[PDB]
């Protein structure tokens, strides 16, 4: 019992996009852009679909970088979350009543903002490396179990 999920990070060399989600599921904190997958859609189609709705940036080729599956405590559903990064994109970051974009320079990646489990995980997207992960969750800020490990194939 899983849903698909998508989320798109901008990844240039010296800098990297996020964006803060202003209400709604993990509002208050910066994350990469996504969501649902609709019907008849491919995961990728998706993905790029959710990056132009949330930033206003269009990408043409997405690299599947990971998966991570994220269950909550309480709730039924299994988030299965596909992760993938681009360099190449075209318009500018966009503000709007959802999210508000703001490039960070590597060093300075706002973990203390993000979800917990990106701690774990950004820094092998960093490095270029893709990964599976699983991350228990109680509520939105403790992780209570998680498995991570890298792969050569998404
Ligand atoms: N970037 C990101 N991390 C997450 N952790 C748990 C749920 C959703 C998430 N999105």
């Amino acid at each position: 019992a899983s849903r698909l999920y998508t989320l798109v990070l901008v990844l240039q060399p010296q800098r990297v996009l996020l964006g803060m989600k202003k209400r709604g599921a993990g509002a208050g904190r910066w994350n990469g852009f996504g969501g649902k997958v609709q019907e008849g859609e491919t995961i990728e189609d998706g993905a790029r679909r959710e990056l132009q709705e949330e930033s206003g940036l269009t990408v043409d080729a997405l690299h599947k970088v990971g998966q991570i599956v994220f269950e909550f405590v309480g709730e039924p559903e299994l988030m299965d979350v596909h992760v993938f990064c681009t360099d190449s994109i075209q318009g500018t970051p966009v503000e709007s009543d959802e999210m508000r974009p703001c490039w960070f320079q590597l060093d300075q990646i706002p973990f203390k903002d993000m979800w917990p489990d990106d701690s774990y995980w950004f820094p092998l997207l960093l490095q270029k490396k893709k990964f599976h992960g699983y991350f228990k969750f109680q509520g939105q800020d403790t992780i209570l179990d998680y498995t991570l490990r890298e792969v050569d194939t998404v």
